[PDB]
């Protein structure tokens, strides 16, 4: 089969061929947008052209986007190692129409790449698309032009329980270009548990959505008000990972060549031996978003995009701590991503001894306390009476050890425990009084 580094340039080639400007991937950091957290999707570059105030001498465009989504609007870490479909790190291949083709030639597009026997060459009868519920346009397409059967045509609402929320309305974030968008799903088959889009078991593993095709048509405002963009465009991304699973035959994008091996190494350096523990892909993930984005410019913090990062990066080190690591391991893990990335690992390459150093040294922070941290952890776990964790426990393993909240919830979550989250918030605010009271005017 085909390697992730042979699919992403194929996906390039294809829309190359078909006129796409091969634009390179921006940084996961924008200098420009204050709205955004990290770059969280291959259209946040094209923002501004969308928007009709930024022209490009090209009308359509290919990327292989590396995007981390683990805050603000699009956030996924609490999925990581829970599905095999889930990550902080990834790339979209995507293609990008400027005002220049729409709804028809967008989806032409990708069916061919996907089920020509030129191309991809994937099963059609396992493909199965959705469009939102009032795009009476897009329907006819899948059903008249490309001649899906209906049944695998299904229509998605307002599912997420307000007005433009929905899987089949494509947002930014709360501002920023939106509009309904149409996805591709491939069914996996029978061994994995999961039931179609928009039925009850959507959310397993087994209709793993490919592609999400967005027809760009608005500029969502602060207040929830739609402006209609100058030109209706088109926004689409097709996950890496996930359609390298499709290709190479395997159900999971962990079982994709890039992480088998980048797996391998996360048990060689913390002394695993067990390959199907949850935490070694846990890990495999966290140094892709971590590595990247201190390749990118960021630096761990206490604050905004720094701690974001040290979040992540003092999770991998727990992780690290279960699989029974003895010694500093989360930065020699750089090496080993770079070998497996190609191309798209160029940034990295380029500041590999920094990015190390930055990940030693924060491991090596984090080290001071973490045993001592885990230690009263367990004591109060063993002591507990119910399901949740009190909220001045988590907040002085937050106020003493350095524990991020979301750091101890992920280790009670693993023991069936829930947080106090509302009382770690008020133990917060009243330490904030306390700073106020003692600081004055
Ligand atoms: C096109 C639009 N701008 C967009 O971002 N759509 S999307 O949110 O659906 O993401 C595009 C594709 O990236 C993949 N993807 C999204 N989030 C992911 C994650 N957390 N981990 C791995 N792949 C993800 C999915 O294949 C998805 O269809």
């Amino acid at each position: 089969s085909k390697s992730t580094a042979e699919i992403r340039q194929a996906f390039l080639d294809f829309f190359h061929s078909k006129g796409h400007q091969v634009v390179a991937s921006s940084s996961l950091v924008p200098h420009n947008d204050p709205t955004l957290l990290f770059t969280n999707a291959g259209m946040n570059q094209f923002k501004d052209v969308f928007l009709g105030l930024d022209k490009r001498n090209y009308s359509r465009a290919t990327t292989s986007q590396r995007c981390v989504r683990a805050g603000g609007k699009h956030n996924d870490l609490e999925n990581v190692g829970y599905t095999a479909r889930h990550h902080t790190f990834f790339e979209m291949l995507g293609n990008f129409s400027f005002g220049d083709y729409f709804k028809l030639d967008a989806i032409l597009f990708a069916w061919l790449l996907l089920t020509s026997e030129k191309w991809f060459a994937l099963p059609k009868e396992r493909l199965w698309v959705t469009v939102y519920e009032s795009d009476d346009e897009a329907y006819e397409i899948w059903e008249k032009e490309v001649g899906i059967p209906r049944e695998r045509i299904i229509r998605i609402g307002d599912n997420k329980g307000a007005p433009y929320a929905s899987d089949n309305f494509w947002q930014m974030g709360d501002t920023g270009p939106c509009g309904p968008c149409t996805e591709i799903f491939y069914d996996h088959g029978d061994h994995i548990w999961g039931g179609p889009p928009g039925s009850p078991e959507e959310d397993g593993d087994r209709y793993i959505e490919i592609w999400n095709i967005v027809f760009m048509q608005f500029n969502r405002q602060a207040d929830g008000t739609m402006e209609p963009l100058p030109k209706p465009s088109v926004d689409t991304a097709m996950g890496l990972e996930r359609i390298a699973a499709v290709l190479q035959h395997v159900n999971s994008n962990y079982d994709i060549d890039l992480f088998r091996t980048l797996i391998q190494a996360v048990a060689k350096v913390t002394g695993a031996t067990d390959l199907s523990n949850k935490s070694l892909r846990v890990i495999a993930d966290h140094i892709r978003s971590c590595a990247f984005l201190i390749a990118d410019g960021v630096m761990p913090s206490n604050e905004n995009r720094g701690y974001v990062l040290r979040r992540i990066i003092r999770r991998a080190v727990r992780h690290g701590n279960m699989l029974g690591a003895k010694e500093t391991f989360f930065y020699k893990l750089v090496g080993p991503l770079i070998d497996v990335m190609g191309s798209a690992g160029e940034d990295l390459k380029r500041q590999q001894a920094q990015v190390e150093q930055v990940l030693k040294t924060e491991e090596e922070q984090f080290a001071r306390t973490l045993e001592r941290g885990l230690a009263l952890l367990d004591e109060e776990l063993a002591k507990l009476s119910g399901d949740t964790l009190d909220g001045e426990t988590a907040f002085r393993l937050y106020d003493t050890y350095g524990f991020p909240v979301d750091l101890t919830a992920d280790v009670c979550r693993e023991r069936n425990i829930k947080v106090d989250e509302a009382g770690f918030e008020a133990a917060m605010e009243e330490q904030r009084r306390r700073a106020r009271e003692a600081s004055g005017f």
